[PDB]
């Protein structure tokens, strides 16, 4: 039953860069919730000014290491501070300062935990997360020779210098002058795991190194935020309102949401199937909101569709979470292109509140949008998405409402609850 778990992550609440920071204070709350003891490790990354517990040494330099506790019940929580730990830049700063801060984070994690073991025991299992935090995972498993659980959010795909395996207390972990490190979690790991059952497969060349000990554990979302009870009136009243608060009148409504960049969340795509778009005769019964920022080449094109048409908005400016579920509350559909998907986000947040999303079927795409939820197509490939979008168009029967239903239905199973009671099997 009750298990005592050691979670390492590089981000957690209210350190954040995208998403994996919430994610992972979802997780350690899930468990915890469900009795397990969870004591997170995570840097500091400069917010926090915590208690000097001792010294390491890291690349021929001592560095005095700094703790700062959060409890809540069987949640705890510690945040190392320390040299590099201590930079406000949590993917750097620089990648050399970055890699050394990972460095910094594994020999930290082991003076903790050695300190904390002085008054209690050891735990069932550690838990490390992304390529960040794998020096600390190999150590702590290399000296307290526990159970370690390897999960990937992302595959970055690179490789460092043994200079940092070295110089961690890792040589063995180093036996070539650049190894994977994401690779290397995997391989010290008892159990790998990744975010979903598409993303496995979609990068089975990578994880099939780990047959036997590899499995998929679904992120969740949280339905408590995102549901409609917060929304007021009907969907075609909010819709009505909200295209007119853009200059338009009503019309079968479809938005995206995201950065603007290449071969990544595929605005490209889109803004290359509305031109294809802007031809046919029921162009004119469609309104396109486009939000995001990024490659200025791709916002131009964009600014300049938003000039050509009276029938697309477009939004660079940052919006709130809550003005976001707001729109997600009132367009008709979402449409989510990305090149590749680890696990599905957004089209989960969108489903929840009633838009039918399509999607490239990429990654955990294909796990959430089954077929009675939203429309599915090949990724990178404009002439698809503006046929799908065509079809959606024709789809505007008052049994969208069925479609609507069974997403919300659909997205709610993917609770952070499962999540837990998931990665609790996989821990024993
Ligand atoms: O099981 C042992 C190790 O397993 C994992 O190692 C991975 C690496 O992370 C990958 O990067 C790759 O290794 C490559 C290596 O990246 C590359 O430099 C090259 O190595 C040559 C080397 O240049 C040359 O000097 C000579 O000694 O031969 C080497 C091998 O021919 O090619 C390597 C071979 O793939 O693959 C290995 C496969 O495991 C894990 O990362 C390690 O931590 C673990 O110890
Ligand atoms: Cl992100
Ligand atoms: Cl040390
Ligand atoms: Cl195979
Ligand atoms: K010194
Ligand atoms: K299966
Ligand atoms: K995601």
């Amino acid at each position: 039953r009750h298990m005592k778990v050691l979670l390492l992550g590089f981000e957690f609440l209210p350190v954040k860069v995208g998403g994996l920071a919430e994610a992972l204070t979802a997780i350690s709350e899930a468990l915890a919730s469900l009795g397990h003891e969870v004591l997170v490790f995570t840097p500091s990354h400069g917010r926090f000014q915590g208690e000097e517990i001792g010294k390491i040494r890291v690349f021929g330099e001592e560095v005095q290491v700094k703790v700062s506790y959060e409890e809540r019940g069987n949640l705890r929580i510690y945040r190392i501070g320390g040299g590099l730990l201590d930079s406000e830049d949590v993917y750097g700063p620089g990648w050399d300062g970055l890699i050394r801060k990972a460095v910094t984070f594994g020999r930290a994690s082991v003076l903790l935990l050695n300190d904390l073991l002085r008054e209690e025991p050891l735990p069932d299992v550690v838990h490390f997360h992304d390529w960040h935090t794998v020096f600390a995972g190999a150590l702590i498993k290399k000296y307290f020779k526990i159970p370690a659980v390897f999960t990937i959010h992302r595959l970055n795909k690179s490789k460092l210098p043994a200079f940092y395996f070295h110089e961690a207390g890792l040589s063995e972990l180093a036996p070539y002058p650049d190894i994977d490190p994401e690779h290397t979690g995997g391989y010290i790991a008892d159990i790998v795991t990744t975010v979903s059952r598409g993303y496995l497969i979609d990068e089975w060349g990578f994880f099939r190194n780990f047959e036997g000990k590899i499995t998929y554990v679904f992120n969740g979302i949280d339905c408590s935020f995102w549901n409609e009870s917060y929304l007021t009136g009907s969907r075609d009243e909010r819709k009505k309102s909200l295209l007119s608060k853009f200059g338009m009148d009503e019309g079968v409504t479809f938005m995206f949401i995201g950065r603007f960049d290449r071969g990544q969340k595929g605005v490209d795509v889109l803004l290359k199937a509305i031109e294809i778009l802007s031809s046919k005769k029921e162009f004119q019964e469609m309104r396109f909101i486009i939000i995001g920022k990024g490659d200025p080449e791709l916002e131009g094109w964009a600014r300049s569709l938003e000039e050509k048409h009276g029938n697309v908005k477009v939004i660079t400016e940052m919006l709130s979470r809550e003005f976001v579920r707001e729109l997600y509350g009132s367009v008709d559909f979402v449409i989510i292109p990305s090149y590749f998907e680890p696990f599905g986000l957004v089209a989960l947040e969108a489903m929840c509140l009633g838009a039918i999303p399509i999607a490239s079927a990429v990654g955990g795409l294909r796990d959430i949008i089954t077929n009675e939820t939203g429309i599915l197509v090949k990724a990178g490939d404009p002439g698809e998405l503006a046929n799908a979008i065509l079809k959606a168009l024709e789809l505007s029967r008052s049994d969208l409402s069925k479609f609507r239903e069974n997403c919300k239905k659909r997205a709610m199973s993917f609770s952070w609850e499962k999540s837990a009671e998931r990665y609790v099997k996989a821990y024993a």
